[PDB]
């Protein structure tokens, strides 16, 4: 699976999303949506801004 670091600090504003850290190394799940991409931060799963993380 694809890690991905985080740019910038997010906090989940949704029951799908999830909270990630800037420099947190997240391993991505699915990017099929431009926007929104499923990654697993520690030990939860759900998606952050496509935007605020970088393919590694």
């Amino acid at each position: 699976k694809v890690l991905v670091l985080a740019l910038y600090d997010y906090q989940e504003k949704s029951p799908r999303e999830v909270t990630m850290k800037k420099g947190d190394i997240l391993t991505l799940l699915n990017s099929t949506n431009k926007d929104w991409w499923k990654v697993e931060v520690n030990g939860r799963q759900g998606f952050v801004p496509a935007a605020y993380v970088k393919v590694l």
